[PDB]
């Protein structure tokens, strides 16, 4: 099902009480379809629209959810409702356990009769303090709530230090039909990164290439080789759920570096989201409704 992706990002992963630089809108989710996107992906962080009792969702805040889902949804479009910057859980994760079992139990049981196409993915880079056994252990936890009330949804799991190819040895594929294992992307992080605000440690790099030499393309390919070894070994299909490159980089390498990546993960059979519709990583303008051709043309002949 899932080929041709692309996230939504830094809209409703931004924290409650401070939005970020895109607004979600239906809009986009027509200019997606139209593009020859199969799968949108959609970072929420819900962790910020919880009483901190029995962790009740925000029902407005779900409404909004609801809206978008459904829109998404009613175009023929897989939607990957993402647990987005859940921060708490990977300082002090034994202190967050519960509040993040009580978040997918209210997920499963409201969208349990929801079409096939939407699937579940329970928390976006694991990182710090919640190491691999304990990610292991509260990801058999929450699957078996899941299962109780959509037993066939498709649900993504990802290893540990922010969905890293290292640590894909040491995620547990869990016993279950429907589970696909998803890795980010984004080596050489000096190049990819360069210039971006938001990513502390990159905010002054400037004008690094990518231009395709043979030990650049050979790393590349070694690095999805080890994906792929993994996945084989592990009869599991793999989501490269985020890739992709800043503005500021240069126009040239930008696009053979995002052209690369996503010819090497069709080339092995992954679905694949190039992280990120319409901000710092952007390739469509928000306020016009126009993509970048440049771009575009190296996700989608
Ligand atoms: O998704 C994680 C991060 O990635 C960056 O692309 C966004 O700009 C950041 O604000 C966000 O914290």
């Amino acid at each position: 099902k899932m080929k041709r992706g692309i996230n939504i990002g830094n809209a409703l992963e931004s924290p409650k009480d401070f939005p970020w630089d895109v607004k979600m809108s239906n809009k986009f989710f027509d200019d997606i379809k139209d593009a020859g996107f199969d799968t949108v992906r959609i970072p929420v962080r819900f962790s910020d629209y919880t009483s901190d009792d029995n962790f009740k969702i925000d029902e407005d805040f779900f409404k909004k959810i609801d809206k978008y889902v459904d829109y998404a949804l009613d175009k023929d479009l897989i939607v990957v409702l993402d647990l987005h910057h859940f921060e708490e859980i990977m300082k002090e994760p034994r202190v967050h356990k519960e509040k993040f079992l009580k978040i997918w139990q209210q997920i499963a049981n409201r969208y349990q009769k929801y079409d096939k196409k939407l699937v579940f993915e329970l928390l976006n880079e694991p990182k710090e303090n919640l190491y691999s056994q304990l990610l292991n252990e509260y990801i058999e936890e929450a699957i078996k709530i899941i299962r109780k009330t959509n037993p066939k949804r498709t649900i993504i799991v990802g290893p540990y230090n922010f969905y890293q190819i290292d640590y894909l040895n040491e995620l547990n594929i869990p016993k279950d039909s429907n589970i696909v294992v998803s890795f980010h992307y984004y080596e050489p992080n000096d190049f990819a990164f360069q210039g971006n605000i938001y990513h502390k440690g990159f905010e002054h790099l400037s004008n690094i290439t990518w231009e395709g030499t043979n030990e650049q393309m050979d790393y590349l390919k070694k690095r999805f080789d080890t994906v792929e070894n993994w996945a084989n070994k592990n009869n599991v299909k793999i989501f490269l759920g985020e890739f992709g490159v800043t503005k500021e980089a240069p126009e040239t390498s930008r696009r053979a570096w995002v052209k690369a990546v996503r010819e090497e993960a069709e080339k092995r059979n992954f679905s694949w989201a190039y992280w990120e519709l319409a901000s710092g990583f952007g390739i469509y303008n928000q306020i016009e409704g126009t993509w970048d051709r440049d771009i575009l043309s190296a996700l989608i002949e």
